[PDB]
């Protein structure tokens, strides 16, 4: 289907039992969400955007589902004051911006 | 036409009579450039990023030409990682998201 831009492009995913509401942004590279418990190991890393930069643990390998499609990606979990899901995981179920 | 996601959806814009390489950003709910000079008065707002709240300069009416298409609205100017392109503009030039 075509999602239209007036409003943000919100969604609901199900990752780690949990659900949750996300933004679908392509200008984020990875997917981001607030704290939460994942389970795995993860490696500490920087992001950055407008406002600076954030500290979050990278989660490799977890699985996502939206919109009944069953992917696989990278999620960093972080003080994120919205949550967003990533180009990473956006490629994976064939999205893309169209005009 | 299409863009996909697997590369940062970077585009060519034209403002001022310049061209610059901005980013199709649909977590942005504004507009958001590097620091260049606009014509005519500009007003403040505060808009909040990933990394926390920071002071733009809010121009109106601005012409920018994106992926050659013509839209005329609001720019906002501050520090930001990389020129961001906004739902404003971008439902201006008819983009969506697809899948
Ligand atoms: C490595 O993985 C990353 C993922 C995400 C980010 S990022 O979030 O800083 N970023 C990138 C953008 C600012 C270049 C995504 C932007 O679309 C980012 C996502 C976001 C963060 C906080 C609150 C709302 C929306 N949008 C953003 O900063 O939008 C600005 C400009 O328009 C306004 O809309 C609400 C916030 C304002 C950075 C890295």
């Amino acid at each position: 289907p075509q999602i239209t831009l007036w409003q943000r492009p919100l969604v609901t995913i199900k990752i780690g039992g949990q659900l949750k509401e996300a933004l679908l942004d392509t200008g984020a590279d990875d997917t981001v969400l607030e704290e939460m418990s994942l389970p795995g190991r993860w490696k500490p890393k920087m992001i950055g955007g407008i406002g600076g930069f954030i500290k979050v643990r990278q989660y490799d390998q977890i699985l996502i589902e939206i919109c009944g499609h069953k992917a696989i990606g990278t999620v960093l979990v972080g003080p994120t004051p919205v949550n967003v899901i990533g180009r990473n995981l956006m490629t994976q179920i064939g999205m893309t911006l169209n005009f």
